[PDB]
């Protein structure tokens, strides 16, 4: 008399199977969902129940749409669509593994990596470490990471939020990259004092060596130029505090701090990346909007959906969101590839010349954020969020990818440090190579 209606697949861009569902017999028919990939983008996919229903992950949010609705008999079965993301099974399985081994090598506790589309915005890769294998019961699996920290998990960026000053700055005409500063170690601000994480003296720096260096104490001073107001104006057009609508459940909005609530401090922290909160997704996001000559895309990982029939509707595509002219955007990529830059001297490195890409016009930026003390409500004195995040390339953008590793005892390859700038080296650059990307001066920041 019931006549069941048969779940939909959920599969990559190129119609790479993710989970597709077998008949089976036992109640005797059995319908078996099958994940051919195991544990690959299951942080994405999810896992079915024992009904064959959702249990988490996509499989749940979308459940209604892959699960279709049974008929009886008359009442037809509409069977469930297929449900085509955004994501390329080739790139999400080379990340994948590759935060894995950054894990582990680096000794973080763990590590996740987005990988948009520059363009569009759309989620290419999204992945984090210790992902659990929706193939098996998922009761035997409390060790296993079930969700999507990418989406769910906010932290405080430290520097990767100087993105937002460089804009706001270059943007409204306050400064130029190779405007020589004075920046002096320490500063009295908003009642506090920022100091640079190196001792110093007033130093020459240009503005491009201010971000390039990573000076908070640079950062802050232009910052003063901007202003509180078109500062916090900044922030919401890169998108900070709010979701992104990616489609995916569990997505966190971030905290950002509205400017009617600001203490006399708060100016003083959140341009260096301090007093706010975002995911990976949103800081990825930010760097989006500055590789697609300013105009912001917001993410999405739900490419299409195919109807029983066969015929397939794309998903809308979300509006533009203007954040910088494309010539301040093209000015602030040129500027951060003096992140990635190496220099024997010292004089003229930034802080990730592991990042860099030879033949290859890398830009991205480092953070070393400190993490709070959950028993004091304090900053601990040795624990890190540590991020990157990069496009690839600064003239031609295609690729924007962002990491985060939660506390590392070492690099990201596992030599001494606590950068994920390796992490970034290997991904652009293979990304590079895979579809045969053909390969001036070196930037000043710092004057005489
Ligand atoms: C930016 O990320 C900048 N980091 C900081 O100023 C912060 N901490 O710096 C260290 C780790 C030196 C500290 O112990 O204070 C910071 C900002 S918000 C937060 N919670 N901590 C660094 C120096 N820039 S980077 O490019 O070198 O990463
Ligand atoms: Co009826
Ligand atoms: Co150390
Ligand atoms: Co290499």
């Amino acid at each position: 008399d019931v006549q069941p209606a048969a779940r939909g697949s959920i599969v990559d861009r190129n119609n790479d199977r993710l989970a597709f569902t077998i008949e089976a017999r036992a109640a005797e028919r059995q319908d078996l969902r099958q994940y051919p990939g195991g544990s690959l983008a299951a942080n994405v996919v999810g896992g079915i129940d024992w009904d064959g229903h959702g249990l988490l992950g996509l499989e749940d949010s979308l459940d209604a749409v892959l699960a279709g609705t049974d008929g009886s008999v008359r009442h037809k079965a509409v069977h469930g669509s297929t449900v085509v993301l955004t994501l390329d099974n080739d790139i999400q399985f080379y990340v994948q593994q590759q935060v894995q081994q950054a894990k582990n090598l680096s000794g973080a506790h763990n590590v996740s990596a987005v990988v948009l589309d520059a363009k569009t915005g759309e989620v290419l890769a999204m992945a984090n470490d210790n992902t659990f294998d929706p193939s098996q019961d998922i009761g035997r699996q409390g060790d296993k990471q079930l969700g999507n920290p990418a989406v769910s998990s906010p932290f405080e960026p430290g520097s990767v939020n100087k993105i937002v000053a460089a804009s706001a700055v270059i943007e409204h005409g306050l400064s130029s990259p190779d405007e020589v500063l004075q920046v002096p170690g320490s500063i009295q601000m908003g009642g506090v004092t920022v100091h640079d994480a190196w001792e110093h003296g007033v130093m020459p720096y240009t503005t491009t060596g201010v971000f390039g260096k990573s000076s908070n104490v640079g950062t802050l001073m232009l910052s003063q130029r901007v202003g509180p107001e078109r500062y916090y104006d900044m922030l919401r057009k890169f998108g900070l505090g709010q979701r992104t609508g990616v489609g995916l459940p569990g997505e966190s909005a971030g905290l950002v701090p509205p400017i009617d609530q600001w203490s006399g401090s708060t100016f003083a922290n959140l341009p260096i990346g301090q007093g706010l909160s975002m995911t990976l997704l949103q800081m990825t996001g930010m760097y989006q909007a500055i590789a697609n000559d300013g105009v912001r895309v917001p993410p999405r990982i739900i490419k299409a959906t195919v109807a029983p029939d066969g015929s397939r509707t794309e998903e809308p595509r979300p509006d533009d969101i203007r954040v910088v002219s494309a010539q301040t955007a093209q000015t602030v990529r040129q500027m951060l590839r003096a992140v990635v830059q190496r220099d024997p001297m010292g004089y003229q490195q930034g802080t990730g010349p592991t990042a860099g890409v030879p033949g290859y016009q890398m830009a991205g930026k480092t953070g070393t954020a400190q993490q709070i003390n959950p028993g004091c409500g304090c900053y601990f004195d040795d624990v890190y969020w540590i991020t990157f995040a990069g496009i690839a390339t600064a003239d031609n953008p295609r690729y924007v990818i962002g990491i985060m590793l939660d506390n590392p005892a070492r690099n990201s390859d596992g030599a001494p440090g606590h950068s994920a700038a390796p992490l970034f080296h290997n991904i652009a650059g293979w990304l590079m190579q895979r579809e045969n990307v053909p390969l001036g001066p070196p930037l000043v920041l710092q004057a005489t």
